[PDB]
């Protein structure tokens, strides 16, 4: 195929949708220009900066609404926390306080959810409210409502729109409405129709009050991944500057296979980046000896991936708790927990040695003839596929246990 490095390096990213790239074209060109000239110190530095930006990226998400709107369950769902685990948002807690309480993401501390007090329980008018709540500090400004449209909510929307700014409308408890129509309306019932009506009623409420009509999302916290949740996350990511997508993408709850699959694609681009900033070699990866200086990097990488896909230690026992079984049985459903557990069958070195042969037999080296990433990186790809698979497996169990 292509025996050119600069060319092969950037040729890799065309394997992802324009919106699922984690680095801009411009930045990608910078890296190539340097690489083209052969200036190794500068191309490593360029990549390094690019990853520095991605990581240091901070994300502030503001969520507002009246009590019982679903505001807590929402924020907790976006953090992978139960509605009662230590560090969860509680109802009316912020309302009484009358002050915004932040909630850093457990694994991605750079992602912050700001639970804002319902304007109803504050002696602040719309504009003063936003002012006190520091509106221009959030990347996202969500307004959450349930079945009844609150007059307060309307005024806030009216203030933001009149301000020429944007916000998202997350309507919850849609499940309640579908169960009510099904009950009283035997045949004249249809979730698809009920859904449509609820949506057009939100649309008009905004139009009627002279609001520009924002992105609307109907959903249920008593059964996420079922309605506009997947769409909600796609929209949120799409509205982000490229460099901020990575951190928010990997933070997202693993509610569907697509979310999970989208996470893997992002990380497959990070490995490639790390692989090159680390500099290529001419020795076949399966013929290398793994140093402890490497086994660590790989143990650290595995802990991160596992956490990102919710198949780590905590997440596991948490699931054992629900299903009333034990972690063991759970770890027996997936593969990643075993990787670093010494068994009578083989030692770490022996196992990782095999993973590299299998990976390259199935995927070949990803570069031009006699060019290779350092072994340590092919293993990350391997770990990444294993974790992705595991998350998917467990997600099936979660649903298979209704
Ligand atoms: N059926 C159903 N219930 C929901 C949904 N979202 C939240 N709830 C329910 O509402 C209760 C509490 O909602 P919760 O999110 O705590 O309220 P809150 O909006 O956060 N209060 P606060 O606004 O003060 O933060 C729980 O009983 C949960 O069943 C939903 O989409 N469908
Ligand atoms: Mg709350």
């Amino acid at each position: 195929e292509n025996n050119d490095l600069p060319s092969s390096f950037t040729g890799y990213f065309k394997k992802f949708n324009t919106g699922r790239k984690i680095i801009s074209q411009e930045i990608l060109n910078l890296i190539e220009l340097r690489m083209r000239k052969g200036n190794i110190q500068l191309t490593n530095s360029a990549i390094s900066d690019a990853l520095k930006e991605i990581d240091s990226s901070v994300l502030n998400v503001a969520v507002t609404g009246e009590t019982g709107s679903g505001k807590s369950s929402f924020i907790n769902t976006l953090r992978g926390i139960g509605n009662e685990e230590e560090g969860a948002a509680k109802t009316g807690v912020v309302e009484v306080t009358m002050e915004r309480h932040p909630y850093k993401h457990p694994n991605i501390p750079n992602v912050v959810f700001w639970d804002l007090p319902g304007i109803g329980s504050t002696n602040f008018p719309p504009d003063t409210y936003l002012e006190k709540m520091k509106f221009y500090e959030y990347d996202f400004f969500i307004i959450i409502s349930a079945t009844r449209f609150k007059k307060n909510d309307i005024d806030i929307a009216k203030a933001i729109s009149a301000m020429k700014k944007e916000f998202y409308f997350v309507r919850t408890k849609v499940d309640s409405d579908i169960t009510n129509e099904a009950d009283g309306e035997p045949q004249t019932f249809d979730k698809e129709k009920v859904l449509q009506d609820i949506r057009l009623n939100c649309v008009n409420t905004f139009r009627e009050n002279g609001i520009a009509e924002p992105p609307i999302f109907l959903l249920s916290n008593k059964n996420v991944c079922h309605y506009d949740f997947p769409v909600l996350m796609d929209k949120l990511i799409s509205d982000l500057p490229i460099y901020k997508r990575h951190n928010f993408m990997v933070s997202l709850p693993n509610i569907t296979d697509s979310v999970i699959e989208k996470k893997r694609q992002f990380l497959k681009q990070r490995i490639w980046l790390e692989g090159f900033a680390a500099d290529l070699v001419n020795i076949i990866p399966s013929l290398t000896f793994l140093l402890d200086s490497d086994l660590e990097t790989l143990k650290k990488s595995m802990k991160f991936y596992r956490t990102v896909f919710g198949v780590d230690e905590t997440s596991l026992q948490r699931l054992a708790r629900d299903w009333e079984i034990e972690v063991d049985q759970v770890e027996a459903m997936i593969k990643s927990p075993a990787v670093f557990k010494p068994t009578d069958e083989e030692t770490i070195q022996e196992r990782l040695s095999r993973y590299i042969q299998e990976f390259c037999l199935a995927n070949g080296y990803l570069l031009p003839k006699n060019s290779f990433l350092k072994e340590i990186f092919y293993l990350k790809y391997y770990f990444l596929d294993m974790v992705t698979e595991d998350a998917k497996t467990l997600l099936k169990e979660i649903c298979l246990r209704n």
